RNA sequence: ACGGAAACUUAAAACCGUGUUGCACUGCAACCCGGAAUUCUUGCACGUCG
């Protein structure tokens, strides 16, 4: 299980950053980066925002 | 001392005067600046309480 190594405050949390991009990213077109906004296989399902109550 | 010997066919005079290369005539009739392209894909108002 990875951690989160770093003694200042720019590299304790930075591990959430460089892991999402890691095997997240596969969408896999021959002519795009993986690690960027295009190649995302996230963007399967499709949130609704919800109904307003009482 | 030859019907011989002398003599300019000569002087002047404007081929000039009147007269539009002129009058009628569309550089005109017909046409689309017209057809096919997602403003998009990554993203939590939250860490923080002797």
């Amino acid at each position: 299980p990875v951690r989160v190594p770093g003694h200042q405050t720019r590299e304790h949390r930075q591990y959430g950053e460089r892991f999402e991009r890691k095997e997240l990213r596969k969408s896999g077109r021959p002519n795009t980066r993986p690690q960027d906004a295009v190649n995302d296989l996230f963007q399967a399902i499709r949130v609704t925002d919800s109904p307003g109550l009482r």
